[PDB]
């Protein structure tokens, strides 16, 4: 036949594909998200998590120093909570677990990246992202709260505080509570756009969330796209330092469409839901979970998110698979 | 606190969350892949894709009967073939398993919109998806042999010729054939954008395709954005009524870009792979499938997809779920 | 012929027309003007209206809660009063026809979607939009009322504030009272680009609108599409949850510009006029209703518009024709 | 009250508002359809077009006088046939109905620009929009007729000929045909977004449109903005002097994102069914049919009509009401 | 101070850096130009480019094999002649040099992509890109050479046909000749934007260009932008694989425009002038060679080039400075 | 061949070649960059930078003078200090080096347009722009400092305060400490995007910056061009009256893509670093200074650069290269 312009003609030897790639992904690129139990003795095994485990705290100074072993320069704090209450006060206590688990990590690997987990759901009795009223959960009694833990989390150490709550106004609450306090360093990977997905089901199985409805009044519609972008740029406005996409695989779209209207960096979380079905696929041996979290990672970055949340990323760094 | 903009507040009821919805997800959006074999008598399960089964072509009268009382407006033929040789030309005979799965399907039900998967890694003996040469599978060797194909489906009854073969100048090639055999009104369902992915293991099971190797030198590289629209776009340019994105759940970003630069409408496959992970992972008790298939679905739709090719229709359709 | 382009191809048949439509309409889509009559007791055809009546308030109860049953989830409010007098006090009352038509909705079907028409127009002997003043419609004296009105709307279960007034700054006034009083989680409907149209006389006999003049000098001139954006984004500036386009019908360009110019979802009001267009040639035989109010408010839908006021929305309800 | 912007401002007064009208309405922008009926003695009058009747084609000369001497620019010419048959070939009859409405309209007013409407449901004894075939109105069938009847009504001295088949390829085979037989500088006025309306039936009975089912294999679907775009660029890029958007009244959404994809003029079609509902809303007094019809008017010019088609602009013409 | 942003929160470490730097440069984004001197013995260092020498053809399979075993993924030829006449007809001698350093090439590294640089100026006794006419370098005379010369370095295993001429219809040319002859496969690399630069003086030097007076007359003016773009955008049009800028350095507002303005690959040419301004002033120790080049390369990949040609690529692949 | 399009046709004759050029370059283009050394006799050779003195103090108003008569309109002042200390405070001493190379170049030529550098990493025993603290270069200690520079040097007749701190905020606190000392009319000439590159070498030889570590932690990444962007438009919005792009050889795609986003004039500076390579290659004999000098400047100016900060120009303005 006669076509001049023929897409196979780069296609045809490995070198050549390697030459035209036009998307890389680094070990760089992924942030760990480490899930911390206190009071506890032997790692617990996360059964809706093929290979993830609490950490115990007494094991923390271990793990941190084999992570950044591996490489990995950052990570993300989930505490697994033993003194819960109505209001998740235990979240802003100087000395509870979310400031702890900063102290440790920051006092064993100075140089490693300490983003704190800023919410309440897993310090809270009811298992919601914040303080419970007549009403459901309170945005602004919520807010007050959010910055509160935000100071002792820096002052515990933490890089970035970030707010997984779903509340209007935590950027600029927390931004205020920090400068306030001394904190002007202190940075915020805000879960700009969190949808109010049915992907997380393992990952409250691993961090102890005691929530039976759901959050469907502050987690924004996963079919709202025009919403997603108004999300992230009120974020933008109000001081965030990092913008994010939450959940990412199944919302690329979300992710490209965010990239070209901010020149802000923009994270995305590659859930617990979206860990279990590659892990639990590769378990019945239906694809090839090397090949598959390679692809998935690859599209993450190839949508144009700056860092990637993932909890494959310490295996992958042992592994040399990544560097 | 001080907010006049607050996201929350038409997320505060389930009846404020649906007036505001901006995505719709129905069963006319879906397109449902059927695998035919040939020469046998029993279904046969498919291992790696949990609810899905080969239908002896025996039968095939009686589900396309079934598909089509269950709401579903369209199916993608594809045929596990007991006629395999070199070049794959039972796909041209024109009573090979190719034509007859669009002829029982038009036959038994004329409303039945049939879209026949147009390739020969089905009927090849060495499993690539076309003509092999000392080259590796060659283009325009396979080019008249998808034509050859073209016409004897049209007159089998098909409504849509998909080229799934990854042939540079495919759409042209049937276009030309089509025409001059005067199937002119035949419509061309091109997957435009496809790439040489890692999820396509459990459909290879389910389709029997004796592929050894790898596609990498005709199915495009999964990092390549850019050059995945350039794709789409040289098939809008060579006459396809409808474009494709596949994968479709990992490649949503794609969708976008693509929603954005064609008014062409877009299909988007949600491969064996994806249909995979979300069924083991149910199994595994770890997530809910039906709210994970609608959220998966859904996002596919929000991304920008005219019409999504999905192994879940049926049940989706009969457990009326979708209407 | 040779042509390669067919757009035909996709004509074909019912169901290929219906795999490739672009745009859908549900109930959801529809918004429901009601109109209450306070101290009456015989419901009262609206002759301008074929079909629509003014509902008693002692009947209110039962109608909102019929309209609820027909699957209408939301309402907008329009009384028609008793207590005019020069300023339209009554509105504020927190007694008054406006307090009470939401007051009634809430209690009886709590799941409603209660919009409160925020005006005084129907309030006023003059029959104006707020304060008359030596110079015309009064801007700030009329903020105040609405206002004030605002905050006994809220008081009352009003889910959203609609104004309709035209007043410059009217949804920071609104949003400035509905906060210092409590009610920062009440919603703004802003009837934000609102023009000076000749298709509201039904709609005024419906509503008892006491006006011999015109609103030329605060709704906007019809002609202006640069205005009409600017309207609506100065709106979305101060606050609004909401915007809107007012009249729908004649207005689709105004509609789809806004649409590329703003992340808010926007409403469509199908006035008055065009529903009594449709039903008095509808009455004469000159062409079929339900043909032609489906393709009207689906073209409303095309043209962008997320919610769409409606009159002919109880009627699709209970006739199921859109579900 | 604290606004620097006030958009009343240029409200305040008649003088403010006409400096500051966006859009304006001349004579010039209407194009005037007319009915004329062969082998008949009096005007008949159109029910369900009040206002409207069929001229006698041997009253054609004093009637395209009459428009002509109100100021009208332009007609488009409908003919009402007794001579239909199979194909309708009456249309490309040397001195057929079409070829002698336009004869004598550039005869009697050589100044007058005649727009011929171009197709074959009013010659047809079926009805439809050109030959028929076992498929339906067969496509290339009728691009021939179409080209044969292009040159008896260039030869017969129309200005343009404006193809409403809604035939793929229509405007190049016309294009074609006018050219080879020395009509290079014969123009089209194409319908090249024509959708499969409901808004027609007024126009069917005036112009005796003999057809029993729908147009939907043809016309296009009411729902689909961006199929409407490419409808009319696939025109552009056939050659075709002029665009059109019909209907125009609830496509307003059409016509302005058509205005910003092409540098050609558009012109909007008032279809019979606006012009209906307009007359029976004046006459059951529930509008003001001037204030209305320029409104109307008005809107289409806003959205980016550089032409309209109307039934009004006759009257418009003798009472002064447009210069 | 108040400051909610701060850019250098994320500057802080070297890690925090590390995290969000937003481009990467690696070794597959490098193509290594090579000298090839026939008819000699040893290697002649290159005198304006320190570190540069000439490879004696009895030498290339020992130095390819170097090269590969580095890691270099690709390389450029450039042929210093002792056969040199009117019209540089050594060039497509079917074992010219051209012919034979491409041979030599993949027959010793079959892995290795062999971009060969098409042109005349090392071949021409008078030094000019082409054939002398009374007129200049005549364009037409030249392409149907650069054709003769693309075929006999095809079937000699170049992967890329690399036109330098600067000849209108290059591309088109290469193309039509490659395809004739059966090399419809073979790639072309199109030095599309190549300006009449004064940094080639050490590569003429390195590559013996008998050139007395300029090449003004065909290479492009380094002072048009606009220009620049619409030379690459033509040779897409004509079926270029890869896009390129000469020089790249000097050029990042040319990479970055054209990057905007195409899908297709573009690479950038670090040219010898480049080169030997680091080398001098980093042996005038006024510079860190090391930090100078990687800043230099990492600026080309930042402003959109997918690939680099770099005489820096070997040392950077050897000294392991770049993976 | 037949080529319809040929870029060639207007590179025919410098004539040709002449009137096509798109960009152009004058002496009104060029910045002088000028090194005052006080205590000092005789003038310094700058051994990193080839042709560059330090001016002796006593000497400076016979340079300026001499600037200013070769036809330079401005120069921007950068001192090496004889009284360094921890905070670099002479900067900010009404009397000191700063304050008088200005009082000297204003006093000497009023017409002479007059940028003062605005930092302290000449003026620090450290060698850090700013004040160091446990911390690194504490960036609101600084701004506090940068101030009351500015106040001086605008005191001493600077035109332009030219903030090189790299500090947040640097423009903000520089514009309300000039204004609160009564000069709002001078200029803020900011070094908006700053890279930390490795370019500066014969710079902080020929300034005396005693710095042994980098500027890494305020300085922004070379690989950036999203952050480069921010960097300046954030400028733009705390009130610059020129931005500029530091480096600029290197960088014209952040030129480029900045003159895109702004409408405020853009500076560039061709660094030390560049200067060096050129004049090392040229004394080498490997490029023709002159030819690479002026293609140089020319591509800044066609990057979109509206100033260019370069040290060839008082030679370019002697030897009459440049008017
Ligand atoms: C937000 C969502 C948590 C929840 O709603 O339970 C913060 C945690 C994100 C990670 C969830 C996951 O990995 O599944
Ligand atoms: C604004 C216009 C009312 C008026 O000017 O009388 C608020 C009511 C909108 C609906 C009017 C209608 O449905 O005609
Ligand atoms: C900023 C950079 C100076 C440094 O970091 O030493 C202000 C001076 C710019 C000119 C540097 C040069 O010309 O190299
Ligand atoms: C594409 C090729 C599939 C393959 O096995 O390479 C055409 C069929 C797409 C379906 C694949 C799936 O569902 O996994
Ligand atoms: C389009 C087809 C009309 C039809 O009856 O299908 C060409 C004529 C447009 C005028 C229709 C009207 O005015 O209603
Ligand atoms: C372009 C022409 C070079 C010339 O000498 O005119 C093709 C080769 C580019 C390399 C030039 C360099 O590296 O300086
Ligand atoms: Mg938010
Ligand atoms: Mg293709
Ligand atoms: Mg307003
Ligand atoms: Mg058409
Ligand atoms: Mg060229
Ligand atoms: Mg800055
Ligand atoms: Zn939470
Ligand atoms: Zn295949
Ligand atoms: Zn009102
Ligand atoms: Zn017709
Ligand atoms: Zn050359
Ligand atoms: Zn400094």
């Amino acid at each position: 036949t006669d076509l001049i312009q023929r897409p196979r003609r780069l296609r045809k030897s490995p070198a050549l594909r390697a030459m035209f790639e036009e998307t890389t992904l680094s070990l760089n690129d992924l942030v760990l998200p480490i899930f911390v139990e206190e009071e506890i003795d032997d790692y617990k095994a996360v059964e809706a998590m093929p290979g993830v485990m609490r950490i115990p705290e007494k094991h923390l100074a271990r793990e941190i120093e084999r992570i950044a072993n591996a490489g990995i320069r950052s990570v993300m704090t989930f505490g697994i909570s033993h003194h819960t209450d109505e209001t998740g006060s235990d979240a802003w206590r100087e000395d509870g677990l979310v400031a702890r688990m900063s102290r440790i990590c920051k006092q064993t690997v100075p140089e490693m990246i300490v983003m704190s987990d800023t919410c309440f759901c897993e310090y809270t009795s009811h298992g919601h992202c914040g303080v419970l009223c007549e009403h459901g959960v309170d945005n602004d009694a919520t807010l007050e709260n959010l910055g509160k833990q935000a100071v002792v989390a820096a002052a515990a150490g933490a890089d970035f505080i970030a707010p997984s709550a779903a509340m209007d106004g935590q950027v600029q609450a927390i931004r205020q509570a920090l400068d306030a306090a001394g904190f002007k360093d202190t940075a915020i990977m805000s879960y700009s756009t969190k949808f109010a997905s049915s992907f997380y089901g393992p990952f409250r199985e691993a961090a102890g969330s005691a929530l039976k409805g759901d959050r469907k009044s502050y987690q924004m519609n996963p079919m709202n796209r025009r919403e997603a972008i108004r999300e992230s740029l009120l974020d933008e406005a109000q001081g965030a330092d990092c913008l994010m996409v939450k959940p990412a695989g199944a919302y690329l779209d979300i992710v490209r469409e965010l990239r070209e209207r901010t020149e802000l960096p923009i994270g995305a979380y590659q859930v617990s839901g979206e860990y279990a079905m590659i892990k639990f696929a590769a378990l019945a041996g239906a694809i090839d979970e090397e090949k598959v979290v390679l692809e998935s990672l690859g599209s993450i970055k190839r949508a144009g998110a700056d860092l990637i949340f993932s909890y494959f990323a310490l295996d992958l760094a042992e592994k040399k698979i990544l560097r």
